[PDB]
């Protein structure tokens, strides 16, 4: 199988999707170039940055061993065995980073605990990777999604809209939401008039229907995912209805949800998750190319793919000038989320080994025989760091964890006129006049 | 390490006590001839029955992969790994029997519900386990230790003993049975006079009292392991106080309880798992000497430690003719359980090739790439077969599971004089005159 073995005093194992779920055969598809060839370099990048600081494990080299989930539970646990053979060539797993899917982290979670290595995912979100009862190893630098219901009730308290109607799709994200939603809802005094679920246009323009049928309720809570929230706002369209709607990030800030409909979506609050472009993370990205990236054995699949040609004769030939810029790169939105989890593992070993290993920077016998129980509950958990990236080093740009290991909610508030970042969500609310 | 690898068209795997926990240090300590031994030789008995019944798997040859679990969670992990890296030399592991205790039976099941792996235990008796959210490919022989709780309470509802005073153990055992009595027992209008738990002499002195300040309650249902029994009982000895005992296995029919305070026992009603000893296992294990048995890698220490000799200068040596004989060996109380796990995954997997391969006893490619899934669900849930070593062929030799993978509830009751098998609970009572 195809990996990344970085030999180092300690190694961090990585989870990403770097292919695409296969088609009924096959185990794997394509190439992820988003969330599996960006977020897998961002761990490098990340790894790379911390053997060259000084102040940052000084005297311990971070390795790592950088698997492919194939964006499957299944594979991404046979690969994990890598991980927990080596727990027992296989390597020093100080901890893993990954993996982006939920169900993809429970598996690898489920796994991980039984051998005490610490976990950290930079994308998944789902609500049941925050019972400790279960998932005891894994922390997150993303916020479970159930935050946004927090977050979007408090901008109904804020406006006084007592009086709400809800909407929510089928699976984890919209019912864990949408009762997260409803439970701080009654907290805050606010009432539902239909709580309308969602598994043909004909379906959400039923929906529509039974949300006029209560007319009370101007105000429309959305807990959806994108095509669900998108076909909701034209059968909204289709029956020519007025309502304020306050969705989740499954609508967020894109204009995928809004074509075509255009006028009923007006005044509509959409919920995102906030985080900061890493600049010196564009300047890697960009000056990655075939001839210098031989440490990715997925480069190439990943580089043939994005620019249709081959490296290697019915193909058409790659040009030697091809290169990843401006034109067709955009950093990935969760890369700070991988960065920031790379980070706060090496945050936790660096106390760690600092404590362990007095007089000296080197990795000690202590060390050697890592207590994984005591790395996420005594350093993991009890981290707190400015995010290295970030060029506003403030309050908001603090990496930590909860109790439960879940990351610090940070959502913006999005407009609609055309997008607008009309506040934030932190701890509380936040918004301007819009 | 050390292990019992034997080729087959399907393969079982095994998890046995063999050794004792180690002392601090030590990962192992000495052998446990009982539970690890004898248990262990009835797996191999079993196969070897298996191999030479032309009406079960006729064309399919039964291989094991046996391990050691040091009666320890993380060694079992460890070990169960080689099923695991099978599941991708390692074997076709078709199911795992074991292990003893549920501490390792759980830690396994956790790591056997990922890879799809269907486990059946032979003694582990906790109620976790029957949480099918958490141990999906679970299944046991052996009864859950709640059970007792609605047979003791039918006891109670029998006789009309409605106002009862209740004792429990600390840990799993005590707070999960008695739990389960008290909501079986509000369920049939019994009441609970004082509640007491536990954790010196004078502690259980101290319940005893509270026992008392109820003079109401004749009655004490106990839920409490051997060591606790046996203290409390010496308890009501000191203090002289006369109450009629319905206690759970953790008394039975043991005389290690009532020692030195026969008096105040008296007419106390105990339960115990109802097993028939394997006639053709004592035959068998007897016969086995380490001439004949270099199969088991572990029965020279075995051998070594039972007769107190060395096989191989300060030790003095074995003598060619001890023997394993009626003077140095009773057949353990749960063979029965360990020979009808391995036959009811001969019984599961036997209708699945039946089934799955048309015109054929061999192993065909629909069996050759197996669905756990399907084993557990379609099979082994649904499987009813006569014990195979039980003399009367009746009701009460069927092996079943219920819908969580459970075995039936089948205890013995006794009175005490000398103690009396005063009668039976299977799916109901049944008591005679005493
Ligand atoms: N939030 C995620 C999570 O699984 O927690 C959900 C999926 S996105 C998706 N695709 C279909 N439904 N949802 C993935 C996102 C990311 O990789 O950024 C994580
Ligand atoms: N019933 C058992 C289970 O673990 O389910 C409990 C232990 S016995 C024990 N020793 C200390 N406390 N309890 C083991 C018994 C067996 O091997 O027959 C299984
Ligand atoms: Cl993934
Ligand atoms: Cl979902
Ligand atoms: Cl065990
Ligand atoms: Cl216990
Ligand atoms: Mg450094
Ligand atoms: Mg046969």
């Amino acid at each position: 199988r195809r990996e990344i073995k970085i030999e180092g005093d300690l190694v961090l194992g990585g989870l990403f999707p770097i292919n695409e779920k296969g088609t009924g055969t096959e185990e794997c598809g394509r190439i992820n170039e988003d969330r599996g060839i960006q977020r897998l370099e961002a761990m490098l990048f990340a790894i790379d940055e911390i053997n060259k600081d000084d102040y940052l494990l000084p005297g311990v080299k971070l390795g790592v061993h950088i698997l492919d989930t194939c964006s499957r539970d299944t594979y991404a646990l046979e690969q994990s065995l890598e991980f927990v053979r080596a727990s027992l060539i296989p390597l020093l797993i100080a901890g893993v980073i990954g993996g982006s899917y939920s169900s993809v982290s429970i598996q690898v979670a489920n796994l991980l605990r039984l051998f005490q290595i610490p976990q950290i995912s930079y994308a998944s979100t789902s609500a049941k990777l925050s019972d400790k009862s279960r998932y005891d190893y894994f922390a997150r630098t993303v916020p479970p999604d159930f935050y946004q219901a927090k977050a979007m009730a408090e901008i109904l308290r804020f406006f006084n809209w007592t009086y709400v109607s809800t909407v929510a799709s089928e699976g984890d994200y919209g019912e864990t939401g949408i009762e997260a939603f409803e439970q701080e809802a009654r907290l805050r005094n606010i009432s539902i008039a239909t709580a309308e679920k969602v598994g043909i246009r004909k379906s959400y323009d039923s929906v529509i229907r039974e949300l006029l049928q209560k007319p009370n309720a101007r105000v429309v809570v959305l807990f959806m995912r994108s095509d669900d929230s998108r076909e909701l706002i034209a059968a909204a369209s289709r029956a020519n209805a007025s309502f304020t709607w306050v969705a989740s990030d499954g609508w967020g800030a894109q204009e995928s949800i809004i074509k075509g409909s255009e006028h009923v979506a007006y005044g509509a609050i959409t919920l995102e998750l906030a985080s900061q472009p890493v600049r010196q993370f564009d300047r890697y990205f960009q000056s990655l190319n075939p001839y210098n990236n031989h440490r990715n054995p997925w480069f190439r699949d990943f580089w043939e793919q994005k620019f249709q040609c081959s490296l290697q004769n019915h193909r058409r030939v790659c040009d030697k000038h091809l290169a990843i810029d401006s034109s067709n790169y955009e950093q990935e939105s969760k890369i700070m989320f991988v960065v920031n989890a790379v980070y706060a593992m090496a945050h936790a070993l660096h106390k760690m080994q600092r404590t362990l290993c007095p007089n000296t920077t080197k990795l000690c016998d202590a060390m050697k025989i890592l207590d994984g129980k005591k790395l996420y509950k005594d350093y993991l958990l009890k981290i707190n760091f400015t995010a290295p990236f970030n060029p506003n080093k403030d309050a908001d740009s603090i990496v930590k964890f909860d109790t439960f290991g879940d990351g610090m909610g940070r959502y913006n508030v999005f407009n609609f006129q055309s997008y607008l970042k009309v506040g934030h969500w932190a701890e509380t609310l936040s918004l301007d006049v819009n």
